[PDB]
């Protein structure tokens, strides 16, 4: 359970985010990307991307950095209370994309470290703690959620 003071510390964060959620995103793939290189291999539509440069040039994967931080952008907004959110993500990485919760703590590396780089003046560590905690919710519910659809991943 995340307190109030711990919610507005990451919805302040998010705020930031959301004034480049296309930039924020994409620079978060390609940070999962470079420093987990097997977690490319879950994405035929980007696999072909050979440097960091070619990644930052590919609109399409900034697009899908759009879609990444609006879904957790919706999610951490609900403060917890995100039940009917985590039901078709749940069901889709479980199921079709076949996404390990290892995989879902390495993105959440990514987003720490990106926060970090871009506002490192109001990312410290109390911040850096309530983001980890948000996140670490989201993974706890969405794990108990792949269980639930018999995905042990
Ligand atoms: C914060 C964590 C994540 C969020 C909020 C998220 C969200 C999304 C959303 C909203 C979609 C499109 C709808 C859907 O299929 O459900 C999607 C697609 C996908 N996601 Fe995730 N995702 C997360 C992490 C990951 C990770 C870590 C991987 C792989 C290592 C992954 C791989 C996939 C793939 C393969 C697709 C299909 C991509 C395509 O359009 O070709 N996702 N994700």
């Amino acid at each position: 359970v995340l307190s109030e003071k711990e919610w507005k510390l990451v919805l302040h964060v998010w705020a930031k985010v959301e004034k480049d959620k296309a930039g924020h995103g994409q620079d978060i793939l390609i940070r999962l990307f470079k420093s987990h290189p097997e977690t490319l291999e879950k994405f035929d539509r980007f696999k072909h991307l050979k440097t960091e440069a070619e990644m930052k040039a590919s609109e399409d994967l900034k697009k899908h950095g759009v879609t990444v931080l609006t879904a957790l952008g919706a999610i951490l907004k609900k403060k917890g209370h995100h039940e009917a959110e985590l039901k078709p993500l749940a069901q889709s990485h479980a199921t079709k994309h076949k996404i390990p919760i290892k995989y879902l703590e390495f993105i959440s590396e990514a987003i720490i470290h990106v926060l970090h780089s871009r506002h490192p003046g109001d990312f410290g560590a109390d911040a850096q703690g309530a983001m980890n905690k948000a996140l670490e919710l989201f993974r706890k519910d969405i794990a108990a959620k792949y269980k639930e659809l018999g995905y042990q991943g």
